[PDB]
């Protein structure tokens, strides 16, 4: 049973927070989430159950506890997250967009088949692997407006297809740089969000029409109609890619 003490404070790398850690030439991730909403705001003992349960999203080494503070001591992945990398390239071209979607759906349809929704999901919290695949982390079971699914404004009971609402809303931001349905104040959000105000760009960087689909099949309001992993597997745009393979890749 190891304690919160062989482990050094190195430098935070993610705003609970997440610090890099240190011990005995070793470098975790340890996200440190006080009482002040752990035991005073409601779901903690939620991330630390689906992070323990692991090939596609983050491993969790050990489950720490403090005076007031929880520590999840977890790998440390020195590529950073995806948000970080958009923001350096700008936007991703197409192949590079569809290779990271690809893997952050494998990853996705891993969690159901394990009884788990994400919630959360947005390139802030999906990590480029020291491989290079992306793995997921910050587990919520209201989190970011941009990607939440319409089903998730409208306080409904949900199910998976909140997920590929989110996929979707990250392949357009893959592609643009920018989420479809921005905005400066959070309620306008939630109106191109349900109103579908997808800005398509228009030019010599208007997007392909396998990514235009693409984004408009995990972009469906009725959630009963939106694809999922099957639909996605099958699309055109995901034609040149061997889902066989890219799970033994790994
Ligand atoms: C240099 C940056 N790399 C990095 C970032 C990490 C962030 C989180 C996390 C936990 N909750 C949200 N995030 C985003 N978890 C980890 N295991 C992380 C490991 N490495």
């Amino acid at each position: 049973p190891p304690s919160i003490e062989e482990f050094s404070i190195v430098k935070p790398i993610s705003r609970g927070k997440v610090y890099l850690g240190q011990k005995g030439g070793k470098l975790y991730a340890v996200k440190v989430v006080k009482k002040a909403d752990m035991i005073n705001k409601n779901q903690v003992q939620a991330e630390r159950d689906a992070l323990a349960l692991s090939p596609f999203i983050v491993h969790l080494y050990y489950s720490l506890q403090s005076a007031n503070n929880v520590y999840l001591v977890m790998e440390y992945l020195i590529g950073g997250d995806v948000k970080s990398l958009l923001h350096i390239y700008g936007y991703f071209d197409e192949e590079m967009a569809v290779k990271y979607i690809s893997e952050v759906a494998l990853a996705l349809d891993y969690l159901h088949r394990h009884g788990i929704i994400h919630r959360d999901l947005k390139p802030d919290n999906m990590l480029i692997s020291n491989e290079g695949h992306i793995k997921l982390t910050d587990f919520g079971l209201l989190g970011t407006p941009d990607y939440l699914a319409p089903e998730l404004l409208l306080g409904r009971a949900h199910g998976p297809a909140v997920d590929w609402w989110a996929l979707g809303v990250c392949l357009f931001e893959f592609l643009t740089g920018i989420p479809p349905f921005n905005d400066e104040t959070p309620q306008q959000v939630f109106q191109n969000i349900l109103k579908r105000d997808i800005p398509w760009p228009e030019g010599e960087e208007k997007l392909s029409d396998n990514a235009q689909s693409a984004v408009e099949i995990l972009l469906t309001i009725d959630d009963t109609k939106r694809a999922g992993m099957k639909e996605l597997k099958r699309h055109p745009l995901f034609s040149d890619v061997d889902w066989e393979n890219l799970q033994h890749q790994t």
